[PDB]
């Protein structure tokens, strides 16, 4: 309770934990192989986030980085979360549209570059260089957003309407929520330091629960996750 | 030789190295694609363990963690081993039964959570919180054990008898040996400290060689690893 | 500019960045799923290397390792690069020949052992033991080279001539360039220290740009990356 942001770390831990349990229960019983892949992906995402929220809450996932002459509290565990959960979210989208394997590779690899350069920026001790990593990471994010909108152009032919509809909704959820993360980091504790860590943590908690549990609720309620069967 | 547990680290290095060489030789010549996947998986497992045993033996894979007011010797290299070798062992089981891809994802991701939360527990400086990570990791292990027993329920129909027989044996080997690891950690150097590090290292060496080389000997001697062919 | 090797780190950053941009543009428009996988793999390789070259240039990817009684500058970011880019290069080769999945596993796992034991050697504080890790890593490299020459022996039957021709060329490029890396490390800053870090950095920059951008130019100009189509 000693860090003011504890309350949002606690709330994020609880909501990710409850979302995980909900999705775990919800997928109990499903047999359809296509649906099993979406439940597995979609349940792992908040499970991983639960563990990394808890590590921040307990202090394990926090480190001090000197930059600006100051000792700056940097929650590194966010990058260990996102390293796994953001490619998993992209895989859910990619599987929905039956993406080609080359496209999945491009997406997962650009996402790794996005998170790994964000982690390097988050831990860089020369203040000005932190924003160079932010820019490179943002370029990788823009590439991902580009592929999500313009990289499935051969798939439209042979896409079930309900898959098309659930994919468009989740793609729009993804583009809006993910695009807010570079802005929060830029103005927050890792970047310019104009928004305090307390509020930054709240913002990422709202984004994360929305991008993982809210995304997952929309996907897992959809018929698009089942193969078409008589 | 300065740490009493060196002898078990040396013995573990040698047995993993010899098991690797044996499996490498044994799979020389196999053409069958199914069998090649099992030899590859099963040979990599003790090869990786050989390197991490050697890193503990040479001291690289040891760190001191303050907790309990004391400086506690924690062999972190075990988690770098298990991060790769325990999903590989699960993949051998999963391939045997032709598991659905969603099930393999669930298994590999729960296993990553199990090892990563065990690593966080192993390095946590607040003593009481180490057991919170142990509990979460144990929950993930129990999920894996649950899936190995109740998650292949559509596969029984179309399973060759020899695959069914080798899978049941290896599944039983896996459930018994893996379940001992949380107990050893709980009573050993990472947990309550009731069993000294010397004996703990012996116990994990016996478990590891059994779970990797003993498992691999049973699998690789089986006809279940070959596709059925005239 | 304070470290004499900065100029090769700068040149390597620029050439990897320009190679990435070139391959990104070059693959704009390709529809063929086979070709998309090769463009994705082959574009990610210099993109990742660009980020790790930049991290060395900016100092983030450098650490000091005590060994020999001295504080030795070790660029660890090379291992974070190679951890991802060397399996990706192997995947390009493997996909060219339609390798069996067991063979791809063997290659990617031996490559992980090669890079992870090279990283352990690079950070080991007992000088003599650094060469033990070098030897183990070299054994893994020799295994990979062995598989590239003798592990596709069932694939020769059903291999298009242009795939066979591009694969032989890239395989020869790979064996020659990769084999130089253990020699550079052995005589350079990480090993015996007979070649200064400045020259070592130049050597790895020439190898890396050749093994990534030069390799990629040969592959991506080939018809072998397209499925055979009327
Ligand atoms: C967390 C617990 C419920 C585990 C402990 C219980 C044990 C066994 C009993 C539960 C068991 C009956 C599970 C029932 C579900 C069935 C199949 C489950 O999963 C379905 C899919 C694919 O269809 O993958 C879904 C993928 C999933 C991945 C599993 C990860 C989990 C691991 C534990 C830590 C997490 C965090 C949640 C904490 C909260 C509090
Ligand atoms: C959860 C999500 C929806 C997040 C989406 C991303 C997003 C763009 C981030 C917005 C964060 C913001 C609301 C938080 C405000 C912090 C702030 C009030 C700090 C207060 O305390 C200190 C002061 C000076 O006294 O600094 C003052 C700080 C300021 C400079 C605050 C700047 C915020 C903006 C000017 C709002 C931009 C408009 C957007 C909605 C873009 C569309
Ligand atoms: C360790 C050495 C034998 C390597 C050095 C030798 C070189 C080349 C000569 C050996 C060569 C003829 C290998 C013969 C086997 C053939 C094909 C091998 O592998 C078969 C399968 C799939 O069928 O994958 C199997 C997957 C396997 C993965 C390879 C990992 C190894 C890498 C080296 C370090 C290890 C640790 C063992 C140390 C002991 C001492
Ligand atoms: C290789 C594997 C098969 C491992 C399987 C997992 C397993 C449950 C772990 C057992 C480990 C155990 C045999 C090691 C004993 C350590 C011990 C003798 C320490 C000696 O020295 C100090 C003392 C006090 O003087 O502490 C005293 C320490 C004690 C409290 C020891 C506690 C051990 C048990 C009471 C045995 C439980 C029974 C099981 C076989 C479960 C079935
Ligand atoms: C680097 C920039 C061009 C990104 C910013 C731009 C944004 C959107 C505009 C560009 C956009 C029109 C891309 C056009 C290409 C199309 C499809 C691209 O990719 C094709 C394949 C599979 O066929 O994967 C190919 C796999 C590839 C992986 C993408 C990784 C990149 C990420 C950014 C950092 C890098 C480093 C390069 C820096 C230099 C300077
Ligand atoms: C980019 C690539 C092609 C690299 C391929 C791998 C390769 C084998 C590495 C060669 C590196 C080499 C040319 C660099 C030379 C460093 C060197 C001149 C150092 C100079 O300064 C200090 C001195 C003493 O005054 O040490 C003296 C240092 C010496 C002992 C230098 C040793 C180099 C050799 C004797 C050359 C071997 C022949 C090969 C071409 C193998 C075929
Ligand atoms: C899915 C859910 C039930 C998760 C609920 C949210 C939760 C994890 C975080 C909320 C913290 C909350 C209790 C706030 C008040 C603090 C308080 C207790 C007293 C203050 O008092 C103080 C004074 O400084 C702090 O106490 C010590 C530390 C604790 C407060 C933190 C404990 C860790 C957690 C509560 C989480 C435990 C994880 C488990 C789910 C493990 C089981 C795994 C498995 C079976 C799948
Ligand atoms: C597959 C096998 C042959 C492995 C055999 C077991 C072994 C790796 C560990 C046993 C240690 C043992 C010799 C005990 C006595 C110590 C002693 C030498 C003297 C004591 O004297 C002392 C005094 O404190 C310590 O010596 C210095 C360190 C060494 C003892 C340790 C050296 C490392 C290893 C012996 C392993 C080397 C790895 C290789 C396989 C590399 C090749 C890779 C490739 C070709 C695939
Ligand atoms: C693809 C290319 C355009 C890459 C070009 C090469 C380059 C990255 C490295 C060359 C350094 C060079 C300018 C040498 C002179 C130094 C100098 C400026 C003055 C010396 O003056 C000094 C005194 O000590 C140092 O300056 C401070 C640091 C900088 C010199 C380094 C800045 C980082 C880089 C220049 C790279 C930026 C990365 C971007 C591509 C981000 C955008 C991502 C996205 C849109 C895809
Ligand atoms: C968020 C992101 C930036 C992260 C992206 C990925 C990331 C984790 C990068 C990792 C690269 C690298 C380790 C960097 C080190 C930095 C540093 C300063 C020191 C680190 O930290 C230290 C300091 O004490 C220890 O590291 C050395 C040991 C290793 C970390 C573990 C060794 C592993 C092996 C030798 C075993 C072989 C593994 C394989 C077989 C894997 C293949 C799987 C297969 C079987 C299919
Ligand atoms: C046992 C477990 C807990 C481990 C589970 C996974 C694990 C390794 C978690 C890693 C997350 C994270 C790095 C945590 C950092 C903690 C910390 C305090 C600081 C670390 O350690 C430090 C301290 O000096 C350095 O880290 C920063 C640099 C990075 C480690 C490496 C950067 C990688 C990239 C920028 C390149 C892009 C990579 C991708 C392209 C990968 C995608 C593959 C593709 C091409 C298909
Ligand atoms: C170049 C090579 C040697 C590297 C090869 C791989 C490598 C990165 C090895 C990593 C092992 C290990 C982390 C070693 C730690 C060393 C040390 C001294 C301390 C480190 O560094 C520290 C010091 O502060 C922090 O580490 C602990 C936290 C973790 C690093 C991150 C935890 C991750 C999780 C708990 C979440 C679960 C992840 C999974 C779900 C992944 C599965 C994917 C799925 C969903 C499909
Ligand atoms: C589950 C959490 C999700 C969906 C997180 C998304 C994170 C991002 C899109 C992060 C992007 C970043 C940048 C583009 C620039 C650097 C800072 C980051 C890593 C916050
Ligand atoms: C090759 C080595 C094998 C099979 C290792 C298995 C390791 C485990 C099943 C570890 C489990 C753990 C817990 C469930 C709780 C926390 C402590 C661990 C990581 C030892
Ligand atoms: C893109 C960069 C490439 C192709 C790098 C290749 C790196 C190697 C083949 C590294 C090999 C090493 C050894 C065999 C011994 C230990 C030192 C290393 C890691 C340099």
């Amino acid at each position: 309770t000693g860090r003011p942001e504890w309350i949002w770390l606690a709330l994020g831990t609880a909501l990710m934990g409850l979302g995980t349990l909900y999705f775990l229960v919800k997928g109990m019983g499903v047999s359809d192989p296509d649906a099993k892949k979406f439940y597995a992906i979609t349940t792992l995402v908040p499970a991983i986030a639960f563990t990394m929220y808890l590590s921040m809450l307990l202090g394990y996932g926090l480190t001090m980085v000197p930059f600006g002459g100051e000792q700056n509290p940097i929650y590194w565990a966010r990058y260990a979360d996102w390293l796994f959960t953001t490619p998993l979210l992209l895989l859910d989208l990619a599987l929905l549209v039956d993406a080609d394997q080359g496209t999945i590779l491009a997406l997962v690899g650009a996402d790794g570059i996005m998170i790994g350069t964000g982690l390097v920026g988050a831990l860089t001790k020369v203040y000005s260089y932190r924003f160079v990593w932010w820019a490179i990471s943002t370029a990788a994010m823009l590439y991902i957003l580009y592929v999500l909108f313009f990289g499935f152009t051969s798939k439209a032919e042979s896409m079930r309407p309900e898959v098309a509809s659930t994919f468009k909704v989740l793609r729009n959820v993804t583009v809006v929520l993910w695009s807010a993360y570079p802005v929060v980091w830029l103005i927050g504790s890792e970047g310019a330091g104009i928004v305090p860590l307390n509020i930054e943590t709240l913002l990422f908690m709202v984004l994360d629960v929305s991008a993982k549990v809210g995304f997952g609720l929309i996907l897992l309620r959809s018929r698009a996750i089942f193969g078409e069967a008589e």
